[PDB]
């Protein structure tokens, strides 16, 4: 589910630095690398986007 993995999913994403100067592949490359939160939730590149879009919305 999107709790554990939703909730560090976020805290990666600050400490990652990201903000809305960024794309998906950004997160694919750095985030992928930076630390392996990435690949402790699972990788479904859909929720990770629309996530991500509420980091860029929400954040």
């Amino acid at each position: 589910g999107a709790m554990e993995a939703e909730k560090e999913f976020i805290t990666m994403l600050k400490e990652n630095q990201v903000d809305s100067t960024w794309s998906f592949s950004r997160i694919i490359s750095e985030l992928g690398t930076r630390d392996p939160r990435y690949w402790m939730v699972d990788d479904d590149p859909l929720w990770k986007k629309e996530m991500f879009e509420k980091y860029l919305s929400n954040r």
